[PDB]
């Protein structure tokens, strides 16, 4: 889509929002160990909070709508789930104790990298 979706994405698109939301660890590649600043991830908020709204689903909207107000919310990891960075992910990284983040779906919304990772053990 990209330039033939802009602003109006379809519901493959917002499939992909919902993991996102859905995630429990959101945080940058560039610095996935710290943040950004208060202003940067309500920045971040507001490109996909923003695609909700234009959506053509004004009921369907409300649900992530409400998903993304906990965007970055301190919630505890778990193996099966998976963690959105704000930057991306190609390539294997660990998150914490033996808990490694394999690429899992990487996507561009206006303009900004958004990769998935799986959250599974290193073994």
């Amino acid at each position: 889509g990209l330039t033939a979706t802009l602003a109006a994405l379809t519901d493959d698109d917002f499939q992909f929002l919902s993991d996102v939301l859905d995630c429990r660890a959101v945080r940058s590649a560039m610095n996935l160990r710290a943040a950004l600043t208060s202003f940067q991830v309500a920045q971040y908020r507001n490109i996909l909070n923003a695609s909700l709204q234009v959506d053509r689903d004004a009921a369907r909207s409300r649900r992530l709508m409400a998903k993304l107000a906990d965007f970055a919310v301190e919630q505890e990891v778990t193996a099966g789930d998976r963690v959105v960075v704000i930057d991306g992910l190609d390539r294997m990284a660990h998150f914490k104790d033996d808990l490694v983040l394999v690429p899992l779906t990487t996507k561009v919304v206006g303009g900004s990298r958004c990769t998935i990772c799986d959250v599974v053990k290193e073994e």
